[PDB]
């Protein structure tokens, strides 16, 4: 943390935050989540950090270099260590990344690496090699080398991510899915797991071998899992939270701006909020059928009338102000909600419809009564606007996700935040065989469209070609956009640190600081 001179430290240096459900797990490898991502940061320290403002920065890299986009050649700081006072090495990535991508690990990450195209990861994720054939490499204990299969200028901004942080070998092998345990677990972030009782609470403590240790001023940080964002603001309005979850409940928000604007915090953020229909499980196959729902759900009432907390109605899966998108607003986003709803009406007519055989459908969401007040509203339009019938069901957090990798849903509610401030980041989960497809979407014609994105060597072509991709997945109805989100969440007046100027929320809790108060 950088405190600014003349500000006053609270003696204690502790913090509260929600953190908006229990986590998946600690483990680098088997997260997909914010709330995962949130504890994550604080723990495991990869090559590369975001700063304050969320620029891409030296983690347990000093200094990097590239040859021609294709070969990443990352210096590795030499006081870099682990909670246990043992070196963080070159070895350390070079196990963890294979760990990644073998298929063994089952990752819901493990495409984080086609994303960056390191050398052999689609043969390793298939099981056609061995992990130990990817293209990393420790030419010393201190250095790490990665070699990609084609040139990837933004390759560097995906090391923030979780995934690509380094895992404690000795640990991993010696517990096995007990390593994350308090008594087991082995850290290189600024912080160390102190205590975690599920569904209560998780504790982290200052690491004191971290290498940064001496500019961290927290010494404690408390994450919770509450999903309610009522109850949040409840317990912050209290005194308990420091920093609510950035999920901001209907009934309080507009109520909370006009009594405590000072600590109301709305800033950008590249997430965009859908309803993601399962493509491959009928009659959800059917484009006229996810072609419908997209058109008959209306952003405006949900946007302004039903949230109303300042996002915006959403056209497309990438986030518009995503770094390299110029994306093409849809014909379609221009009509009038009546306009849209008559071409619903008649496409699920065509897909065999009726009033005596009408669609009925689940809507699986994760607990919350931001999601499910959503839902309900998004229930009341779709029965008026096309006639179909939804049942609502909330599942927590882990097993909501467990549900869509499986495919054992119709329509779940969803949100996609970017990993790397880059188009990919978004465009990447929509592969046929991305880890991350719970859309369960295979478009031949979209994979292309990516892939040739890496084969220009040109931002207005790439540029150009992430449009289309967007058009090949609206003109296929593979998702029903909703709107693109704000971060808004509350914060104490006494927590520095935090300047909302990061749109991928990358929150290091060793930046933050307690003002007296
Ligand atoms: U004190
Ligand atoms: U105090
Ligand atoms: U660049
Ligand atoms: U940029
Ligand atoms: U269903
Ligand atoms: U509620
Ligand atoms: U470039
Ligand atoms: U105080």
């Amino acid at each position: 943390a950088d405190v600014p001179a003349g500000v006053q430290l609270a003696d204690k240096q502790t913090l509260v935050r929600n953190n908006g459900s229990e986590v998946q797990s600690l483990d680098p490898h088997k997260i997909e989540g914010v709330p995962e991502s949130n504890v994550s940061r604080d723990l495991f320290e990869g090559l590369l950090i975001s700063d304050v403002e969320g620029h891409p920065s030296p983690g347990v890299a000093e200094k990097w270099e590239n040859k021609d986009f294709k070969v990443w050649t990352f210096h590795l700081r030499e006081n870099a260590k682990w909670s246990d006072g043992t070196p963080v090495t070159a070895h350390d990535f070079v196990y963890s990344w294979q760990r990644l991508a073998d298929p063994n690990t089952a990752s819901p990450y493990a495409s984080y690496l086609q994303y960056g195209h390191i050398a052999n990861i689609d043969d390793i994720i298939a099981g056609k090699k061995p992990a130990t054939d990817l293209g990393v490499k420790a030419l010393d204990d201190h250095t790490f080398e990665v070699t990609l299969s084609e040139p990837v200028p933004y390759f560097y901004k995906l090391l923030v991510h979780p995934s690509v942080s380094p895992v404690p070998k000795s640990a991993v092998e010696k517990f096995g899915d007990k390593w994350t345990q308090p008594a087991n677990i082995v850290t290189n972030g600024a912080y160390k797991l102190k205590n975690w009782v599920v569904n209560e609470r998780i504790v982290l403590e200052r690491n004191p071998q971290y290498w940064d240790n001496a500019k961290t001023v927290i010494n404690q940080v408390t994450y919770l899992p509450i999903s309610s964002e009522v109850t949040d603001v409840n317990r912050y309005r209290s005194g308990e939270i420091d920093m609510t979850y950035n999920n901001m409940p209907i009934e309080l928000f507009q109520k909370l701006k006009k009594e405590i604007p000072n600590e109301v915090r709305v800033d950008p953020y590249l997430c965009t909020y859908y309803y993601e229909i399962n493509n491959q499980k009928a009659p959800f196959n059917d484009v006229r059928v996810r072609t419908a729902l997209k058109l008959a759900l209306d952003r405006d009432i949900i946007v302004n009338k039903v949230k109303n907390q300042g996002d915006l109605p959403a056209y497309s899966y990438t986030p518009p102000y995503t770094d390299g998108a110029k994306l093409v607003e849809p014909e379609w986003f221009k009509w009038s909600q009546q306009k849209r709803n008559e071409e619903a009406k008649k496409l699920l007519a065509e897909a065999g419809f009726t009033a005596d055989k009408p669609l009925t459908f689940d809507l699986l969401y994760n607990t919350s009564d931001l999601h499910k007040k959503l839902a309900i509203a998004v229930a009341s339009i779709w029965k008026k606007n096309l006639g179909v019938n939804v049942n609502l069901e909330n599942q927590e957090w882990k097993t909501f996700l467990d549900t869509r990798h499986q495919g054992t849903f119709d329509v779940a509610r969803a949100g996609w935040c970017a990993d790397y401030n880059e188009p990919t980041s978004f465009l990447n989960t929509m592969l046929s065989d991305s880890s991350n497809n719970t859309a369960h979407y295979k478009s031949p014609a979209f994979d292309k469209l990516i892939a040739d994105t890496l084969k220009v060597a040109d931002d207005t072509q790439r540029s150009e070609l992430y449009a289309k991709a967007e058009q090949q997945l609206d003109k296929d109805s593979a998702i029903v956009p909703v709107y693109y989100y704000v971060n808004a969440r509350l914060v104490k007046p006494w927590v520095g640190g935090y300047t909302g100027k990061d749109p991928l929320d990358n929150i290091y809790v060793k930046n933050l600081y307690i003002i007296k108060h």
